[PDB]
């Protein structure tokens, strides 16, 4: 006979003290550098893995680092890392589209499908 | 208004690809060298943040490196970095003492308890 066990929300602990490290700035291996027109620079200490395990474009890059990221907003770029990192993600009504537009660029796809199911509904 | 979304099995799909990149050996940083009373010498690749976010123990470690480990089997240390990447452990009926040990030397207490739960059953 063997014995085996499995912990529920073990994932979603993990997920929450990976969080936790990367707000602390620990163990971090990657800094995301993202410039974009007009709006302010900005900086993002994340884990590769982490991010590669949601998006398959990060798991293509990565497969401490500075990455310079153009042609995306700073605050989409947070908001798909808080997703990464949280499985949880919140815009602004009018902002829907751009979050999509990141999401695309990243090929996480849950989220595209969300903004483009909650888009369809709003015509 | 604000539009918010949350993706209910992520942590789940992301620790699948957290760990296959572990069995790809992509993206490790720590090597546990493990030896132990008679058995032979046993060599485990994973990611830091991820063990960091199962055992306090390893957290403290952290907060490529090798890092030589004693007093443990390695295939006790197995089990456990695989319950790390995957929330599932097994073993058998005649060595849930074994593995409990090793979850209380690494403070991975729903181990722990889960193995203490089935040998309080056992008599
Ligand atoms: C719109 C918005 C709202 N409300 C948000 O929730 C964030 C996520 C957006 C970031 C991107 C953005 C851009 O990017 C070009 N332009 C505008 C006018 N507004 C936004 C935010 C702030
Ligand atoms: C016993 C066993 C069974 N059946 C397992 O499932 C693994 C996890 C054990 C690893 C540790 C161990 C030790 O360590 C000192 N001694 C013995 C005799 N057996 C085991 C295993 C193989």
């Amino acid at each position: 006979r063997t014995f085996s066990y499995t912990l529920e929300d073990h994932t979603k602990q993990a997920f929450g003290i990976m969080n936790e490290l990367r707000l602390s700035q620990q163990l971090c291996d990657v800094t995301l550098q993202v410039k974009y027109q007009d709006a302010p620079a900005a900086q993002f200490m994340a884990h590769k893995v982490v991010l590669a395990s949601s998006s398959p474009v990060f798991k293509a890059m990565f497969t401490m680092e500075v990455v310079s990221i153009e042609g995306i907003h700073p605050k989409v770029m947070e908001r798909l890392i808080e997703f990464a990192y949280t499985a949880s993600i919140s815009m602004g009504e009018k902002c829907v589209l751009h979050v999509m537009n990141g999401a695309v660029m990243y090929q996480i796809d849950s989220v595209v499908r969300a903004c483009s199911d909650f888009l369809v509904q709003q015509l």
